[PDB]
């Protein structure tokens, strides 16, 4: 059952990239698994270098965590920065140098839609305070498919879209009145939008929640460990009840518990 978030547990490292290309990068489960797919595929992508076009897949979790993939992707155009997700047998990414956010079907390596986020900024215009060209930022709940960015209408502010995962329509939009280059990372749980104070803090907070279904904001103080001080990735899997991250080369996972 869906609830509000009170607790996050400490990172579990599941593995730790060897070579400086993986200091940074998006890794992830299918919260709505397809055939042939299980809850137990596991996609990483290392993205610190350029040109960034392989996804690696692991059909089990004991591949993962050995660093040896079942299969390699090629995506057929550069995917950009680490804000990307796995949905019902998608991934979901942005194009490089674009505010495009592209599905890629993975049983049939087919682009099955493209969308440009409309007024999105992109490529170090509006990035969370962890820089690079964080500026767009996929997310999935319990209801499915989100895009968190900014735009110079909301100067600065984040903006979240609810997406139409076939065909990448926006379904609904809201404006926050939370800078989201002030922010670490950003997550969904339960149409509540979270925040994280710090990418480096070992004593970090979720600091923020956006309700939907309110359309405000209220602070939190929840606790939340950077444990190698370097995150650039945090996202939520609603099947698993985690987040998953990726802090210092290390792919890690947090349990949550919500009330
Ligand atoms: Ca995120
Ligand atoms: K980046
Ligand atoms: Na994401």
């Amino acid at each position: 059952g869906c609830g509000a978030l009170v607790w996050v547990g400490e990172p579990v490292t599941l593995r730790t990239a060897e070579t400086i290309a993986g200091k940074y990068g998006v890794w992830m489960r299918d919260p709505k698994p397809t055939h042939p797919y299980t809850q137990e595929s596991t996609w990483r992508i290392d993205t610190v270098g350029t040109e960034i076009r392989q996804v690696f897949e692991y059909s089990q979790i004991s591949q993962f965590e050995q660093g040896y993939p079942s299969k390699v992707h090629v995506l057929p155009r550069a995917l950009e920065s680490t804000g990307a997700v796995v949905y019902a047998g998608s991934l979901y990414f942005q194009g490089a140098e674009s505010r495009t956010v592209v599905r890629y079907e993975l049983d049939t390596e087919t682009v099955k839609a493209e969308k440009e986020i409309p007024g999105a900024g992109y490529h170090g215009h509006f990035p969370y305070a962890w820089g690079g060209y964080t500026d767009i930022d996929l997310a999935v709940d319990e209801s499915g498919l989100w895009v968190i960015y900014s735009t110079e209408e909301a100067k600065g502010a984040i903006v979240l879209s609810k997406l139409n995962p076939a065909n990448l329509e926006l379904e609904r939009t809201w404006e926050t009145n939370i800078r989201k280059q002030s922010v670490a990372n950003a997550f969904v749980i339960c149409g509540i939008l979270y925040t994280v104070s710090s990418y480096s803090s070992a004593h970090a907070t979720v600091n923020f929640a956006y309700d939907t279904k309110t359309g405000t904001s209220k602070t939190l103080t929840i606790p939340f460990t950077n444990r190698y001080k370097y995150s650039s990735m945090i996202d939520y899997n609603p099947l698993e009840r985690k987040l998953f991250a990726w802090d210092n080369f290390n792919m890690v996972t947090y349990d949550i518990k919500l009330l």
